């Protein structure tokens, strides 16, 4: 959408992940659950985190800008 | 927007998993907000990806 080479990604389209790992056929991440170190580890469901697949709070910025309500998955040891 | 309809009465939709409670060897959790079994993945991602030229997929929680 909007070619200047540079493609400006204007508007919407149907997608939800404009930027992350676009070279991958399908972005899947795996967690072997015994590898968790903290009691609670938040995982990103918004495709905006700078530490994706972890949540860095970018969801907060996305929600306010877009009138959305997404948030992370909390993996808990206990 | 990312989430069309899930739990709009919540200003921020968060789910928790106590990993010792998982039953399947690999349990897929939805990151696309299209699953009919959200927060689980039911493969709606695949249809979404095809329809919208996207490449999103689940988080897989594995025992081994
Ligand atoms: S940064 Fe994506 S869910 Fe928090
Ligand atoms: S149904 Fe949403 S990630 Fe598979």
């Amino acid at each position: 959408m909007r070619k200047q080479m540079v493609v400006v990604r204007a508007e919407g389209g149907g997608g939800i992940n404009p930027e992350i790992r676009k070279n991958e056929d399908k972005v899947v991440d795996s967690v072997v659950v015994t590898e968790l170190s903290k009691n609670i580890t938040p995982y990103c469901r918004c495709w905006r985190s700078g530490t994706f697949p972890l949540c860095d709070g970018s969801c907060v910025k996305h929600n306010k800008a877009n009138g959305d309500n997404v948030g992370p998955l909390l993996l808990k040891k206990q």
